[PDB]
């Protein structure tokens, strides 16, 4: 499989809003995860052509990566903070789906997911 | 063409010994790194002609790879664990020497090096 186009990051056909929760997700959560030692394999869509991984987009039909989440936040793609949280969960579960329990890349995603969970525990109150 | 012969893996004129530390380096450390998802670029000597890296062996004069380290452990090439740990260090620093900060291949090597360091943290006590 060649690579698919990356997920859409702008939507001219939705209303936009900025909230405490969405700003926190960008300025705290994404930033903290981006800088983590384990983040780099998750920062851009898997380049299956470069890695020579023909089965990746045969198996992962809902790809997601931190770069896409960053762009969606910056473009006000999300109306509800849960839409963004869902994208993070898609990125972590994609790693568990493609790989196997106990794999090193899985342990990396698990550490990232634990940190993400710790940070969104502190998301500002829905206002 | 362009590749040197691989590093020597047997040494008939050197005494041999088996130790818990050498056992651990082969059966725990090497095995763990070998199975890492990022291991593949480091499992065999760099084929500079196949990768078209004609300068590789003009820059890297002390090549090292995990396949060599595996053979050296299997052949009792090392008397001291530090000789093996030095070979791992050489393999990682060779990656940093030839490539540049931020390259994917370097980020792979850094992750393997940090896991290697965690593993040899738990090397069994010397005799």
């Amino acid at each position: 499989s060649m690579n698919p186009p990356p997920p859409e990051t702008s939507n001219p056909n939705k209303p936009k809003r900025q909230t405490n929760q969405l700003q926190y997700l960008l300025r705290v959560v994404l930033k903290t995860l981006w800088k983590h030692q384990f983040a780099w394999p998750f920062q851009q869509p898997v380049d299956a052509v470069k890695l020579n991984l023909p089965d990746y987009y045969k198996i992962i039909k809902t790809p997601m990566d931190m770069g896409t989440i960053k762009k969606r936040l910056e473009n006000n793609y999300y109306w509800n903070a849960q839409e963004c949280i869902q994208d993070f969960n898609t990125m972590f579960t994609n790693c568990y789906i493609y790989n196997k329990p106990g794999d090193d890349i899985v342990l990396m995603a698990e550490a990232l997911e634990k940190l993400f969970l710790q940070k969104i525990n502190e998301l500002p109150t829905e206002e």
